[PDB]
């Protein structure tokens, strides 16, 4: 399975900062590492986050994201991821950086959590999670926030026949095929979410949206980049796999690369008020 590699192995394809999500281009000839630091600062800035104050990362990856937020402001941080390999290489990477605030680092899912912040942050983590759950997820996120609190969910969305239809968007065959490709390999029983669902979910638990932003075509390059990575690495990613993981990566990255091109996948930043 693809799930079962190594830290090591998603070094070959990554950039230096570990970030396994869409990168934000600002500038066009911004590098992977600067596109991937400048969502995060996007990210971030959004929060208004004032010294003192606890930041939460919901599903905090390799802590590419909590490093911005120790280095360019001034808050107790706390993440949250439930892949292991993530906890101890973020609990180490994070060590390292200088501070005078708390840094905490848990191998902890979101319904476990209960602890009060002023800030929350996810990022990637999101479309991982069954539909059945988001209520819950956004009345917990509610719930420990103040009165002013703020959060921001980044997460990849998807979008209705209909819709697609209305665009012009012409889902062929080989799409459809990658599809069950999805569900066979990456998501056993998983349904992904349209902007609307975020709002619902959202506004649901009584969060209010005020501002959505969306980076397609930034995934589309954010993939195109990672792939040929991994092509410049085949033999170092096949001697630390096999043949299979590696044609199976490329295939996962090259097709999810045409879905964001051609139209039907998107992902958006969405700016959630208390």
């Amino acid at each position: 399975s693809i799930y079962d590699v190594s830290d090591e192995f998603f070094s070959l394809f990554l950039d230096p900062t570990m970030a396994y999500t869409c990168a934000y281009f600002e500038r066009e000839d911004m590098t992977l590492e600067e596109a991937q630091n400048a969502k995060f600062d996007l990210a971030l800035d959004k929060l208004h986050l004032e010294p003192g104050m606890t930041l939460l990362d919901i599903g905090c990856g390799w802590g590419g994201g909590l490093q911005r937020a120790i280095e360019n402001y001034d808050v107790n941080v706390i993440g949250i991821t439930l892949s292991r390999n993530q906890f101890e290489y973020s609990k180490a990477k994070l060590a390292k950086i200088p501070t005078e605030r708390s840094v905490q680092v848990r191998l902890q899912g979101w319904d476990e959590f209960t602890d009060k912040v002023d800030r929350i942050v996810s990022i990637g983590a999101f479309e991982a999670f069954k539909m059945e759950r988001y209520a819950a997820f956004f009345e917990r996120s509610y719930d420990i926030l103040p009165d002013d609190g703020r959060m921001l969910l980044h997460t990849i969305l998807t979008y209705t026949q209909k819709q697609m239809h209305e665009m012009g968007v012409k889902v062929t065959m080989s799409d459809v095929r990658f599809m069950k490709f999805i569900g066979e390999e990456i998501f056993p029983g998983g349904q992904l979410p349209a902007q609307e669902d975020i709002f619902k979910f959202a506004q649901a638990a009584d969060f209010s949206v005020e501002k959505v932003q969306l980076l397609q075509q930034h995934y589309a390059r954010t993939l195109n980049i990672w792939a040929a990575n991994l092509e410049a690495n085949k033999d170092r990613a096949i001697a630390l796999q096999s043949e299979e993981i590696y044609n199976k990566y490329m295939h996962y990255l090259t097709g999810c690369e045409h879905f964001f091109r051609k139209g039907i996948s998107n992902v958006g930043q969405f700016t959630l008020t208390k």
